[PDB]
């Protein structure tokens, strides 16, 4: 039998593989966070505790359900059985509450702007976390590992490793729909109402402006130039027709918008004298062109201030994430309340391991994609 064994070794090989993914990439962020105070803030505080959950399910929960099925049986005790068992709901219960208070914490930035930023601290993001790992742990702890001591008897048989009181499909179900289903109705709802709170013109097009700008200064090209050229310079006449949040109130005729509009003239001046070297030949020479926009762009920027829109869509990178990693095991769930012959223990276990998948891709939700995280990431792993 030369392939059943291939099958053993190579799912030792590829759940050994996600394991240490999962490990270091958690380890990363957390780290990152701790020795850089620009990445602490009250998001990252949310993370952290996203990616410490996360962490966990690396280390204990993905190796001992490994060791779990490739053996055939629980070769570690009853014992150690329950304090996986509760280990690994507690985890999970964690992450789905923090989530909840990621959803929330941005709900309250953009329904209560005027009240909820002021009370937004590190020490109430602290308090909110450390409250959600002490639910999680009296709602899951003392039921896996002390219902056997309540009915007096313990149904899980040697080599076994199940939650007792989930002999009941049904119970199983209820579990599913409180700890799962009821939370991403609330998380979708939540987004819903976030999307379109975003969906107010002056951040439009100077966040167009700093972006296409930042696409030149790292463009491969001569096609990357010029459409950010274009669509900058397009943002900018937007932006200089509009009048900025200035102070006292000042008329067209004052110093302050007359100054203000002389600020994007001379940034569609140098614009345009960048779009002409990037025809002539010195495509390098326009890409240093952008660094004296960038210098009459900080020489002119005291009138102005978002990010926001890039918050949003890692919120629901960061959903879609854990409702798409964990959506099958729970349909299992449900199909198992009448027919528990319809899914073979192989999908149970695809399943299971799924949710655990989602520790592993999470990291990739924010920390590849924010600047700030990339650098740290490389100031970690150069060598000093
Ligand atoms: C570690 N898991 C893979 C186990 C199986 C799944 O269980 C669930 O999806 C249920 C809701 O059906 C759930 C339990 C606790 C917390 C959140 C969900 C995902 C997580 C959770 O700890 C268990
Ligand atoms: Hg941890
Ligand atoms: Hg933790
Ligand atoms: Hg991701």
């Amino acid at each position: 039998s030369p392939y059943k064994t291939f099958e053993v070794v190579f799912i030792v090989l590829v759940a050994g593989s996600l394991s240490l993914v999962t490990i270091i990439g958690n380890i990363l962020v957390m780290v990152s966070i701790k020795v850089n105070r620009h990445l602490q803030t009250v998001n990252n505080y949310f993370l952290f505790s996203l990616a410490c959950a996360d962490l966990i399910i690396g280390v204990f929960s993905m190796n001992l359900y490994t060791l779990y099925t490739v053996i055939g049986y629980w070769p570690l005790g009853p014992v150690v059985c329950d304090l996986w068992l509760a280990l690994d709901y507690v985890v999970s219960n964690a992450r789905v509450m923090n989530l909840l208070i990621i959803s929330f914490d941005r709900y309250f930035c953009v329904t209560k702007p005027l009240t909820y930023p002021v009370k937004r601290t590190t020490k109430m993001a602290g308090m909110m976390i450390a409250a959600a790992w002490v639910l999680s742990f009296i709602l899951w702890a003392p039921a896996i590992l002390f219902w056997q001591f309540i009915v007096g008897v313990r149904t899980v048989e040697d080599g076994e490793c199940y939650i007792q009181f989930f002999s009941n499909a049904a119970v199983t179900f209820g579990t599913a729909i409180a700890a799962f289903y009821l939370p991403v109705i609330i998380m979708t709802v939540l987004y819903w109402h976030i999307s379109r709170a975003s969906k107010a013109d002056l951040e439009d097009n100077w966040e167009t402006l700093n972006d296409n700008l930042k696409v030149i200064e790292k463009a491969d090209n001569a096609a990357q130039v010029k459409d950010a050229l274009t669509k900058m310079r397009a943002a900018a006449l937007d932006a200089q027709k509009a009048t900025p949040p200035k102070l006292e109130d000042k008329s067209p005729d004052s110093p302050e918008m007359k100054d203000f509009r002389h600020g994007f003239d001379i940034l569609v001046g140098q614009i345009d004298d960048a779009l002409k070297l990037a025809n002539e030949g010195k495509v390098k020479e326009a890409q240093a062109a952008a660094e004296q926009l960038k210098t009459t762009r900080n020489a002119y920027i005291q009138k102005y201030l978002s990010r926001e829109k890039k918050v949003t869509r890692t919120i629901l990178a960061i959903l879609l994430a854990f409702i798409i990693t964990w959506a099958p095991y729970n349909v299992m769930v449900l199909i198992n309340t009448f027919c528990a012959p319809c899914i073979p223990n192989t999908v149970w276990t695809i399943g299971y391991w799924l949710c655990y998948i989602n520790s592993t891709i999470n990291p990739a939700c924010y920390a590849l994609c924010n600047a700030t995280f990339k650098k740290t990431f490389k100031h970690l792993l150069m060598c000093h």
